[PDB]
């Protein structure tokens, strides 16, 4: 560090002085050692102090001051009802062979048992086995 510079100076605040005070950047002690020697501040006439200071007022009336915390809820309820009343009907008649529920086909008066292990045809109007008696006399809708 070898650079010649200068910092902000000040003057003796005495009405009978004003000779001039030279304040070095690394100097923290202002005193009229050349005249009416008394210690004061470089920014104010507080008689020297440590900290901040600004001439003609700092311009600080307020800043920040607020402390308050709130609690949440996170509490709720949940419900649901599935259903009520179940009416079941029967549209099927038991097969004469496998006894499986055979349903009718609207539009035709013939119904055959379509079952994996059956395949038994019978008359809808008069339920009987497919024979010569009712070979389909009225097998037409
Ligand atoms: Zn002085
Ligand atoms: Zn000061
Ligand atoms: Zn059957
Ligand atoms: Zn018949």
């Amino acid at each position: 560090e070898e650079y010649v510079l200068q910092a902000g100076g000040v003057l003796c605040p005495q009405p009978g002085c004003g000779m001039g005070l030279l304040v070095e950047p690394d100097c923290r002690k202002v005193t009229c050692q050349n005249g009416c020697g008394y210690v004061f501040c470089r920014n104010c006439l507080q008689g020297y102090h440590i900290g901040e200071c600004l001439p003609e007022g700092t311009g600080a009336s307020a800043t920040n001051s607020c402390e308050y915390t709130v609690d949440p809820n996170r509490a709720a309820e949940a419900r649901w009802d599935e259903a009520s009343n179940v009416t079941i009907k029967v549209s099927t008649k038991p097969c004469p062979k496998c006894r499986t529920p055979t349903e009718r086909d609207g539009g035709c008066m013939h119904m055959v048992c379509t079952r994996a292990g059956c395949g038994f045809e019978w008359c809808w109007v008069c339920q009987t086995e497919w024979t010569r008696d009712c070979m389909g006399a009225h097998w037409f809708g």
